[PDB]
């Protein structure tokens, strides 16, 4: 998931617990 298209949440914020993909799973 996550970097995988799944959810229309793939964006996830940056500096969070979520954090962005590419790098950070959320």
């Amino acid at each position: 998931g996550c970097m995988i298209l799944l959810d229309t949440d793939i964006w996830c914020p940056c500096s969070h617990p979520y954090a962005c993909p590419e790098n950070i799973c959320c």
